[PDB]
Protein backbone atom coordinates (compact mmCIF):
# COMPACT_ATOMS: atom_id res chain seq x y z
CA UNK A 1 0.00 0.00 0.00
CA UNK A 2 2.31 2.90 -1.65
CA UNK A 3 1.04 5.71 0.69
CA UNK A 4 3.11 4.17 3.47
CA UNK A 5 6.34 3.20 1.96
CA UNK A 6 7.94 6.01 4.44
CA UNK A 7 7.34 3.52 7.14
CA UNK A 8 10.09 1.67 5.94
CA UNK A 9 12.51 3.89 6.43
CA UNK A 10 14.01 4.71 9.75
CA UNK A 11 12.07 7.18 11.87
CA UNK A 12 11.66 7.92 15.37
CA UNK A 13 7.91 8.62 15.17
CA UNK A 14 5.75 7.19 12.83
CA UNK A 15 1.98 8.12 12.98
CA UNK A 16 -0.72 7.42 10.61
CA UNK A 17 -4.10 9.36 11.53
CA UNK A 18 -7.52 8.85 9.31
CA UNK A 19 -10.44 7.90 9.58
CA UNK A 20 -11.94 4.68 9.81
CA UNK A 21 -11.56 2.28 6.97
CA UNK A 22 -8.77 3.98 5.61
CA UNK A 23 -6.48 0.96 5.78
CA UNK A 24 -3.62 2.14 8.49
CA UNK A 25 -3.95 -1.13 10.66
CA UNK A 26 -3.63 -3.56 7.85
CA UNK A 27 -0.62 -1.86 6.36
CA UNK A 28 1.20 -1.32 9.73
CA UNK A 29 0.98 -4.93 11.04
CA UNK A 30 1.70 -6.07 7.86
CA UNK A 31 5.01 -4.22 7.73
CA UNK A 32 5.37 -4.73 11.48
CA UNK A 33 4.85 -8.72 10.54
CA UNK A 34 7.32 -8.53 7.33
CA UNK A 35 10.47 -6.59 10.11
CA UNK A 36 9.79 -9.70 12.21
CA UNK A 37 10.33 -11.74 9.86
CA UNK A 38 13.92 -10.32 8.93
CA UNK A 39 15.11 -8.42 12.38
CA UNK A 40 15.31 -9.68 15.38
CA UNK A 41 12.92 -6.98 16.79
CA UNK A 42 11.33 -6.88 20.32
CA UNK A 43 8.12 -5.35 19.49
CA UNK A 44 5.49 -3.83 22.28
CA UNK A 45 1.70 -3.17 20.81
CA UNK A 46 0.42 -0.88 23.46
CA UNK A 47 -2.86 0.73 23.95
CA UNK A 48 -4.57 2.47 27.05
CA UNK A 49 -6.82 -0.18 27.88
CA UNK A 50 -6.63 -3.92 27.67
CA UNK A 51 -8.97 -5.37 29.67
CA UNK A 52 -8.54 -9.06 27.55
CA UNK A 53 -6.00 -10.33 25.48
CA UNK A 54 -8.74 -10.10 22.43
CA UNK A 55 -8.90 -6.26 22.76
CA UNK A 56 -5.15 -6.17 21.76
CA UNK A 57 -4.22 -6.18 17.88
CA UNK A 58 -2.59 -9.92 18.03
CA UNK A 59 -5.57 -11.47 16.01
CA UNK A 60 -5.10 -8.74 13.64
CA UNK A 61 -1.49 -10.02 13.40
CA UNK A 62 -2.31 -13.65 13.77
CA UNK A 63 -4.87 -12.83 9.99
CA UNK A 64 -1.80 -10.59 8.23
CA UNK A 65 0.11 -13.87 8.81
CA UNK A 66 -2.07 -16.72 7.58
CA UNK A 67 -3.28 -14.22 4.75
CA UNK A 68 0.15 -13.97 3.40
CA UNK A 69 1.21 -17.79 4.44
CA UNK A 70 3.51 -17.05 7.00
CA UNK A 71 1.95 -19.16 9.72
CA UNK A 72 5.17 -21.79 9.62
CA UNK A 73 7.54 -19.06 9.84
CA UNK A 74 5.57 -18.51 13.44
CA UNK A 75 5.14 -19.69 17.13
CA UNK A 76 1.71 -18.56 18.33
CA UNK A 77 0.45 -18.65 22.12
CA UNK A 78 -2.64 -16.76 23.77
CA UNK A 79 -0.18 -13.19 24.35
CA UNK A 80 2.43 -13.46 22.14
CA UNK A 81 4.14 -14.05 19.12
CA UNK A 82 7.55 -14.81 17.92
CA UNK A 83 9.06 -15.81 14.51
CA UNK A 84 10.97 -19.10 14.58
CA UNK A 85 14.04 -17.34 12.23
CA UNK A 86 14.92 -14.12 13.72
CA UNK A 87 13.66 -15.05 17.51
CA UNK A 88 11.30 -11.28 16.85
CA UNK A 89 8.54 -11.22 19.73
CA UNK A 90 5.59 -9.29 19.84
CA UNK A 91 3.74 -8.48 23.30
CA UNK A 92 0.63 -6.80 23.95
CA UNK A 93 0.28 -4.46 27.18
CA UNK A 94 -2.55 -2.26 28.51
CA UNK A 95 -0.79 0.89 29.50
CA UNK A 96 -3.60 1.95 32.27
CA UNK A 97 -4.03 -1.70 33.34
CA UNK A 98 -0.54 -2.11 34.37
CA UNK A 99 1.64 0.80 34.32
CA UNK A 100 5.02 -1.50 36.41
CA UNK A 101 5.09 -3.87 33.91
CA UNK A 102 5.53 -1.16 31.24
CA UNK A 103 7.92 0.67 32.73
CA UNK A 104 10.14 -2.64 33.52
CA UNK A 105 10.07 -3.89 29.59
CA UNK A 106 13.33 -3.94 27.82
CA UNK A 107 15.01 -4.00 24.79
CA UNK A 108 12.03 -2.71 22.79
CA UNK A 109 12.57 -1.71 19.40
CA UNK A 110 9.34 -0.83 18.15
CA UNK A 111 6.26 0.26 19.91
CA UNK A 112 3.14 0.66 18.10
CA UNK A 113 0.62 2.05 20.03
CA UNK A 114 -3.15 1.49 18.19
CA UNK A 115 -6.44 3.44 18.91
CA UNK A 116 -4.08 6.03 20.09
CA UNK A 117 -6.79 8.56 20.33
CA UNK A 118 -8.08 6.73 23.58
CA UNK A 119 -4.43 7.49 24.96
CA UNK A 120 -4.06 9.50 27.33
CA UNK A 121 -1.30 12.09 28.91
CA UNK A 122 -0.12 10.45 31.32
CA UNK A 123 -0.33 7.10 29.30
CA UNK A 124 1.80 8.73 27.18
CA UNK A 125 4.49 10.14 29.83
CA UNK A 126 4.65 6.59 30.70
CA UNK A 127 5.08 4.67 27.78
CA UNK A 128 7.63 6.93 25.81
CA UNK A 129 10.52 6.92 28.43
CA UNK A 130 10.17 3.27 28.71
CA UNK A 131 10.69 3.05 24.60
CA UNK A 132 14.57 4.30 25.20
CA UNK A 133 17.02 1.99 23.14
CA UNK A 134 18.91 3.78 20.34
CA UNK A 135 17.03 3.99 17.02
CA UNK A 136 14.25 2.48 18.64
CA UNK A 137 10.71 3.27 16.83
CA UNK A 138 7.21 4.38 18.26
CA UNK A 139 4.47 3.49 15.54
CA UNK A 140 1.06 5.55 16.24
CA UNK A 141 -2.40 4.93 14.35
CA UNK A 142 -5.46 6.93 15.23
CA UNK A 143 -8.58 8.05 14.41
CA UNK A 144 -8.56 12.05 15.47
CA UNK A 145 -11.38 12.49 18.16
CA UNK A 146 -10.88 16.20 19.52
CA UNK A 147 -7.90 18.39 18.15
CA UNK A 148 -7.38 19.44 21.99
CA UNK A 149 -6.90 15.71 23.12
CA UNK A 150 -3.32 14.79 24.03
CA UNK A 151 -2.94 12.94 21.44
CA UNK A 152 -3.48 15.02 18.24
CA UNK A 153 -1.74 17.77 20.20
CA UNK A 154 1.52 16.14 20.79
CA UNK A 155 1.97 14.86 17.25
CA UNK A 156 0.14 17.21 14.94
CA UNK A 157 0.32 20.69 16.61
CA UNK A 158 3.15 20.64 18.59
CA UNK A 159 4.96 17.36 17.19
CA UNK A 160 8.21 16.10 18.06
CA UNK A 161 11.67 16.11 16.34
CA UNK A 162 11.52 13.34 13.18
CA UNK A 163 8.47 12.30 12.51
CA UNK A 164 6.66 10.39 9.75
CA UNK A 165 3.29 11.51 9.55
CA UNK A 166 1.09 10.01 7.30
CA UNK A 167 -2.58 11.36 6.85
CA UNK A 168 -5.19 8.76 5.32
CA UNK A 169 -8.64 8.02 4.32
CA UNK A 170 -10.86 5.57 2.73
CA UNK A 171 -9.96 6.71 -0.72
CA UNK A 172 -6.61 6.18 0.08
CA UNK A 173 -7.71 2.15 0.49
CA UNK A 174 -7.47 0.48 -2.55
CA UNK A 175 -9.25 -2.28 -1.23
CA UNK A 176 -11.94 -0.42 0.60
CA UNK A 177 -14.57 -3.22 1.45
CA UNK A 178 -17.87 -3.12 0.23
CA UNK A 179 -19.02 -3.68 4.19
CA UNK A 180 -17.34 -0.48 4.97
CA UNK A 181 -18.73 1.66 1.79
CA UNK A 182 -21.90 0.77 2.49
CA UNK A 183 -22.07 1.73 5.69
CA UNK A 184 -19.80 4.96 4.99
CA UNK A 185 -22.21 6.34 2.11
CA UNK A 186 -25.06 5.76 4.16
CA UNK A 187 -23.35 7.70 7.11
CA UNK A 188 -22.99 10.40 4.55
CA UNK A 189 -26.03 11.14 3.21
CA UNK A 190 -27.81 11.01 7.18
CA UNK A 191 -25.54 13.27 9.05
CA UNK A 192 -22.95 15.24 6.91
CA UNK A 193 -20.87 16.43 9.81
CA UNK A 194 -20.41 12.86 11.26
CA UNK A 195 -19.56 11.65 8.20
CA UNK A 196 -16.33 13.80 7.89
CA UNK A 197 -15.23 12.96 11.40
CA UNK A 198 -15.69 9.34 11.12
CA UNK A 199 -14.72 8.75 7.97
CA UNK A 200 -12.40 11.53 6.88
CA UNK A 201 -10.79 12.13 10.18
CA UNK A 202 -11.22 15.43 10.91
CA UNK A 203 -10.67 15.93 14.46
CA UNK A 204 -13.95 18.20 16.54
CA UNK A 205 -12.31 21.61 16.76
CA UNK A 206 -13.71 24.96 18.08
CA UNK A 207 -15.68 27.20 14.87
CA UNK A 208 -14.42 30.16 14.58
CA UNK A 209 -17.35 31.35 15.45
CA UNK A 210 -17.53 29.56 18.66
CA UNK A 211 -17.98 32.11 21.59
CA UNK A 212 -16.62 30.01 24.09
CA UNK A 213 -13.48 28.10 24.44
CA UNK A 214 -12.74 24.96 25.91
CA UNK A 215 -9.81 26.11 27.95
CA UNK A 216 -11.93 28.83 29.37
CA UNK A 217 -13.94 25.95 30.91
CA UNK A 218 -11.20 24.00 31.66
CA UNK A 219 -9.71 26.71 34.13
CA UNK A 220 -12.66 27.79 34.98
CA UNK A 221 -13.52 24.39 37.05
CA UNK A 222 -12.72 24.57 40.31
CA UNK A 223 -11.87 28.00 40.28
CA UNK A 224 -13.03 28.69 43.27
CA UNK A 225 -11.08 26.79 44.51
CA UNK A 226 -7.67 27.49 42.68
CA UNK A 227 -8.27 31.51 43.88
CA UNK A 228 -9.68 30.85 47.23
CA UNK A 229 -13.04 32.06 47.72
CA UNK A 230 -16.61 30.56 48.35
CA UNK A 231 -19.93 31.10 46.74
CA UNK A 232 -22.07 33.79 47.61
CA UNK A 233 -25.41 35.18 46.36
CA UNK A 234 -28.57 33.80 45.71
CA UNK A 235 -29.49 30.16 44.07
CA UNK A 236 -30.63 30.25 41.00
CA UNK A 237 -32.02 27.75 38.74
CA UNK A 238 -32.82 26.96 34.82
CA UNK A 239 -34.62 24.09 33.35
CA UNK A 240 -35.36 23.89 29.67
CA UNK A 241 -37.74 21.56 28.42
CA UNK A 242 -36.65 20.51 24.81
CA UNK A 243 -38.89 19.25 22.44
CA UNK A 244 -40.97 16.28 21.88
CA UNK A 245 -37.99 14.79 19.97
CA UNK A 246 -35.89 12.67 21.62
CA UNK A 247 -33.43 15.20 23.14
CA UNK A 248 -32.46 15.15 26.82
CA UNK A 249 -34.28 17.81 29.07
CA UNK A 250 -32.08 20.16 31.01
CA UNK A 251 -31.33 21.43 34.56
CA UNK A 252 -28.62 23.77 35.86
CA UNK A 253 -28.08 25.62 39.15
CA UNK A 254 -25.58 27.95 40.69
CA UNK A 255 -25.17 29.79 44.01
CA UNK A 256 -23.98 32.85 42.72
CA UNK A 257 -20.89 32.50 41.11
CA UNK A 258 -20.44 28.48 41.71
CA UNK A 259 -22.64 26.29 39.88
CA UNK A 260 -23.52 23.19 41.62
CA UNK A 261 -25.84 21.22 39.81
CA UNK A 262 -25.77 20.08 36.09
CA UNK A 263 -28.32 17.30 34.96
CA UNK A 264 -30.35 15.84 32.29
CA UNK A 265 -33.96 14.75 31.67
CA UNK A 266 -34.46 11.61 30.05
CA UNK A 267 -38.04 9.90 28.57
CA UNK A 268 -39.96 12.38 29.91
CA UNK A 269 -43.11 14.74 28.57
CA UNK A 270 -43.36 18.11 29.56
CA UNK A 271 -45.40 17.68 32.41
CA UNK A 272 -42.83 15.14 33.96
CA UNK A 273 -39.92 17.50 32.91
CA UNK A 274 -41.06 20.59 34.71
CA UNK A 275 -42.18 18.45 37.67
CA UNK A 276 -38.31 17.00 37.85
CA UNK A 277 -37.34 20.31 37.64
CA UNK A 278 -38.90 22.36 40.17
CA UNK A 279 -38.07 19.94 41.92
CA UNK A 280 -34.60 19.83 41.83
CA UNK A 281 -34.89 23.67 42.15
CA UNK A 282 -36.90 23.00 45.61
CA UNK A 283 -33.59 20.42 46.59
CA UNK A 284 -31.03 23.18 45.21
CA UNK A 285 -32.98 25.64 47.35
CA UNK A 286 -33.38 27.88 44.55
CA UNK A 287 -34.24 31.53 45.07
CA UNK A 288 -34.82 32.33 41.47
CA UNK A 289 -35.95 29.96 38.82
CA UNK A 290 -36.28 30.24 35.27
CA UNK A 291 -37.39 27.60 32.14
CA UNK A 292 -37.18 28.61 28.25
CA UNK A 293 -40.75 29.38 27.15
CA UNK A 294 -40.10 29.85 23.52
CA UNK A 295 -41.32 26.64 22.31
CA UNK A 296 -42.84 23.42 24.06
CA UNK A 297 -42.58 25.03 27.74
CA UNK A 298 -44.76 27.71 26.74
CA UNK A 299 -47.99 26.62 28.93
CA UNK A 300 -45.72 25.52 31.83
CA UNK A 301 -46.29 28.56 34.07
CA UNK A 302 -49.40 26.91 36.07
CA UNK A 303 -47.75 23.47 36.78
CA UNK A 304 -44.49 25.63 37.75
CA UNK A 305 -45.89 28.15 40.10
CA UNK A 306 -47.92 25.74 41.43
CA UNK A 307 -44.83 23.26 42.43
CA UNK A 308 -43.38 26.86 44.43
CA UNK A 309 -46.82 27.14 45.95
CA UNK A 310 -46.00 28.52 49.66
CA UNK A 311 -41.95 29.38 48.86
CA UNK A 312 -40.68 32.35 48.26
CA UNK A 313 -39.43 31.19 44.91
CA UNK A 314 -39.31 33.55 41.68
CA UNK A 315 -40.36 32.04 38.57
CA UNK A 316 -39.35 33.66 34.97
CA UNK A 317 -40.41 32.48 31.55
CA UNK A 318 -37.15 33.17 29.84
CA UNK A 319 -37.80 33.62 26.00
CA UNK A 320 -34.84 34.06 24.41
CA UNK A 321 -36.15 35.47 21.01
CA UNK A 322 -37.28 38.41 22.78
CA UNK A 323 -35.66 41.81 22.70
CA UNK A 324 -32.51 41.54 25.26
CA UNK A 325 -33.46 42.73 28.64
CA UNK A 326 -32.32 46.65 29.97
CA UNK A 327 -32.39 47.39 25.80
CA UNK A 328 -32.12 51.29 26.32
CA UNK A 329 -29.77 51.28 29.03
CA UNK A 330 -25.74 52.34 27.47
CA UNK A 331 -24.07 49.12 27.14
CA UNK A 332 -21.25 48.36 30.05
CA UNK A 333 -18.84 45.11 30.52
CA UNK A 334 -24.83 56.35 22.97
CA UNK A 335 -24.53 52.93 22.12
CA UNK A 336 -27.28 50.78 24.12
CA UNK A 337 -27.53 47.31 25.17
CA UNK A 338 -30.13 46.99 22.27
CA UNK A 339 -27.83 47.50 19.97
CA UNK A 340 -24.87 45.45 20.88
CA UNK A 341 -27.51 42.24 20.85
CA UNK A 342 -30.13 41.08 18.87
CA UNK A 343 -32.02 39.46 21.63
CA UNK A 344 -32.39 37.90 25.07
CA UNK A 345 -30.23 34.36 23.92
CA UNK A 346 -27.37 36.07 22.84
CA UNK A 347 -27.38 38.39 25.58
CA UNK A 348 -26.93 35.69 28.77
CA UNK A 349 -24.57 33.76 26.17
CA UNK A 350 -22.47 36.33 26.11
CA UNK A 351 -22.73 37.36 29.92
CA UNK A 352 -22.04 33.59 30.90
CA UNK A 353 -18.93 33.63 28.17
CA UNK A 354 -17.95 36.99 29.78
CA UNK A 355 -17.80 35.27 32.98
CA UNK A 356 -15.72 32.40 31.89
CA UNK A 357 -13.32 34.61 29.71
CA UNK A 358 -12.27 36.80 33.05
CA UNK A 359 -12.15 33.85 35.31
CA UNK A 360 -9.52 32.04 32.69
CA UNK A 361 -7.35 35.43 32.47
CA UNK A 362 -7.93 35.53 36.53
CA UNK A 363 -6.80 31.82 36.92
CA UNK A 364 -4.20 31.20 34.01
CA UNK A 365 -2.59 35.17 33.68
CA UNK A 366 -2.87 36.44 37.13
CA UNK A 367 -5.34 38.96 36.28
CA UNK A 368 -7.31 40.10 39.17
CA UNK A 369 -11.42 39.85 39.24
CA UNK A 370 -14.14 40.08 41.27
CA UNK A 371 -15.26 36.44 42.47
CA UNK A 372 -19.17 38.13 41.31
CA UNK A 373 -18.20 38.47 37.80
CA UNK A 374 -16.29 35.01 37.59
CA UNK A 375 -18.08 31.85 37.24
CA UNK A 376 -16.44 28.70 38.80
CA UNK A 377 -17.64 24.99 38.20
CA UNK A 378 -17.93 22.78 40.89
CA UNK A 379 -16.56 19.61 39.86
CA UNK A 380 -17.69 17.48 43.39
CA UNK A 381 -20.84 18.79 43.19
CA UNK A 382 -21.39 18.52 39.63
CA UNK A 383 -19.69 14.99 39.06
CA UNK A 384 -17.18 14.92 35.58
CA UNK A 385 -19.53 13.41 33.73
CA UNK A 386 -22.41 15.79 33.49
CA UNK A 387 -19.74 18.78 33.42
CA UNK A 388 -17.75 17.12 30.36
CA UNK A 389 -21.50 16.95 28.79
CA UNK A 390 -22.00 20.70 29.50
CA UNK A 391 -18.60 21.58 28.01
CA UNK A 392 -18.74 19.41 25.52
CA UNK A 393 -22.02 21.55 24.60
CA UNK A 394 -21.18 25.03 25.36
CA UNK A 395 -17.96 24.74 22.76
CA UNK A 396 -20.48 24.48 20.18
CA UNK A 397 -22.74 27.61 20.64
CA UNK A 398 -21.40 29.96 17.70
CA UNK A 399 -21.93 33.40 16.42
CA UNK A 400 -23.93 33.86 12.86
CA UNK A 401 -23.67 37.00 10.86
CA UNK A 402 -26.10 39.64 11.53
CA UNK A 403 -27.13 42.10 9.23
CA UNK A 404 -27.39 44.84 11.65
CA UNK A 405 -24.20 44.51 13.31
CA UNK A 406 -25.45 42.83 16.57
CA UNK A 407 -24.54 40.02 18.09
CA UNK A 408 -26.59 37.17 17.83
CA UNK A 409 -26.49 33.44 17.72
CA UNK A 410 -27.23 30.28 15.79
CA UNK A 411 -30.72 28.97 17.19
CA UNK A 412 -30.83 25.02 18.89
CA UNK A 413 -32.41 24.15 15.78
CA UNK A 414 -29.94 25.41 13.27
CA UNK A 415 -27.37 23.84 15.37
CA UNK A 416 -29.17 20.09 15.33
CA UNK A 417 -29.13 21.02 11.30
CA UNK A 418 -26.41 22.13 10.39
CA UNK A 419 -24.10 20.72 13.00
CA UNK A 420 -25.78 16.81 13.09
CA UNK A 421 -25.54 17.08 16.93
CA UNK A 422 -28.45 17.07 19.71
CA UNK A 423 -29.81 20.35 21.14
CA UNK A 424 -27.83 21.29 23.42
CA UNK A 425 -30.06 22.23 26.67
CA UNK A 426 -27.64 21.46 29.44
CA UNK A 427 -26.04 24.69 27.62
CA UNK A 428 -28.83 26.38 27.43
CA UNK A 429 -30.02 26.06 31.18
CA UNK A 430 -26.80 27.03 32.01
CA UNK A 431 -27.27 30.38 29.96
CA UNK A 432 -30.76 31.29 31.55
CA UNK A 433 -28.99 30.66 35.09
CA UNK A 434 -26.95 33.65 33.84
CA UNK A 435 -30.58 36.11 34.08
CA UNK A 436 -31.95 37.70 37.59
CA UNK A 437 -34.53 39.95 36.30
CA UNK A 438 -37.30 39.22 39.57
CA UNK A 439 -36.42 41.54 42.51
CA UNK A 440 -36.50 40.14 46.05
CA UNK A 441 -35.85 40.21 49.43
CA UNK A 442 -36.71 37.92 52.35
CA UNK A 443 -38.47 40.81 53.78
CA UNK A 444 -40.30 42.06 50.76
CA UNK A 445 -42.29 41.40 48.13
CA UNK A 446 -41.28 39.58 44.39
CA UNK A 447 -41.06 42.78 42.16
CA UNK A 448 -40.44 42.02 38.54
CA UNK A 449 -39.97 45.69 36.89
N1 LIG B 1 -3.56 -4.20 1.85
C1 LIG B 1 -4.85 -4.61 1.92
N2 LIG B 1 -5.28 -5.71 1.26
C2 LIG B 1 -6.56 -6.12 1.32
N3 LIG B 1 -7.53 -5.50 2.01
C3 LIG B 1 -7.24 -4.38 2.72
C4 LIG B 1 -5.86 -3.86 2.71
N4 LIG B 1 -5.86 -2.76 3.48
C5 LIG B 1 -7.12 -2.59 3.95
N5 LIG B 1 -7.94 -3.56 3.49
C6 LIG B 1 -9.39 -3.69 3.78
O1 LIG B 1 -9.86 -2.43 4.27
C7 LIG B 1 -10.42 -2.59 5.58
C8 LIG B 1 -10.08 -1.42 6.49
O2 LIG B 1 -8.66 -1.39 6.74
P1 LIG B 1 -8.14 -1.00 8.21
O3 LIG B 1 -6.62 -1.00 8.23
O4 LIG B 1 -8.90 -1.84 9.22
O5 LIG B 1 -8.64 0.53 8.27
P2 LIG B 1 -8.63 1.47 9.59
O6 LIG B 1 -7.76 0.76 10.59
O7 LIG B 1 -8.03 2.75 9.05
O8 LIG B 1 -10.09 1.58 9.98
C9 LIG B 1 -9.86 -3.90 6.12
O9 LIG B 1 -10.76 -4.56 7.03
C10 LIG B 1 -9.62 -4.72 4.87
O10 LIG B 1 -10.82 -5.40 4.56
Amino acid sequence: NPIFEPFIEAHRYKVAKGGRGSGKSWAIARLLVEAARRQPVRILCARELQNSISDSVIRLLEDTIEREGYSAEFEIQRSMIRHLGTNAEFMFYGIKNNPTKIKSLEGIDICWVEEAEAVTKESWDILIPTIRKPFSEIWVSFNPKNILDDTYQRFVVNPPDDICLLTVNYTDNPHFPEVLRLEMEECKRRNPTLYRHIWLGEPVSASDMAIIKREWLEAATDAHKKLGWKAKGAVVSAHDPSDTGPDAKGYASRHGSVVKRIAEGLLMDINEGADWATSLAIEDGADHYLWDGDGVGAGLRRQTTEAFSGKKITATMFKGSESPFDEDAPYQAVRTIGDVFRNKRAQFYYALADRLYLTYRAVVHGEYADPDDMLSFDKEAIGEKMLEKLFAELTQIQRKFNNNGKLELMTKVEMKQKLGIPSPNLADALMMCMHCPALVREETEIYVP
